[PDB]
């Protein structure tokens, strides 16, 4: 388990590399796959679609069971349910949604959740259909992360810029 490889080391405990989040978790057999999740756990889109595609809709079962007696996540809030086939288990964290108007505030609490968990595979939180500027994510995970942190980030371009700004 655990079994990262080829990771960048951003600082003491945030790693960083230009990969599929479901390609790592197949090859790393990760504790904790963290879901970029929203508040009903609907798994549609963005990160929460590639990981609950990944699953053949387990997450998105057991998910539909926990909201519907359990309620909904907060903003800034997570929950954990079962990793099915990527990880033992998917910390879901719930990051503002700032395209929806929601404070970018919430993004430490967002990523406070992930200090509960030692070592985590995570995606960059509040990107793509989240709104948030990426930059500003990797300073907030940076800042309020303290556990060990692999984060996964498809795009080329986008690590590129993500590399290229922490080292200045
Ligand atoms: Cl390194």
């Amino acid at each position: 388990v655990n079994s990262f490889s080829g990771y960048l080391k951003l600082t003491d405990n945030v790693y960083i590399k230009n990969a599929d989040i479901v390609e790592e978790a197949k090859k790393v057999k990760p504790t904790v796959v963290v879901n970029a999740a929203n508040v009903y756990l609907k798994h549609g889109g963005g990160v929460a679609g590639a990981l609950n595609k990944a699953t053949n809709n387990a997450m998105q079962v057991e998910s539909d069971d926990y909201i519907a007696t359990n309620g909904p996540l907060k903003v800034g809030g997570s929950c954990v349910l079962s990793g099915h086939n990527l990880a033992k288990h998917c910390l879901h964290v719930v990051g503002p949604n700032v395209n929806k108007g929601e404070d970018i505030q919430l993004l430490k609490s967002a990523y406070e959740n992930f200090n509960q968990h030692e070592v985590l595979l995570a995606p960059l939180l509040s990107a793509g259909i989240f709104g948030a500027d990426p930059i500003h994510s990797l300073r907030v995970c940076v800042d309020t992360v303290r556990t060990n942190v692999y984060l996964a980030v498809f795009d080329k371009n986008l690590y590129d810029k993500l590399v290229s700004s922490f080292l200045e």
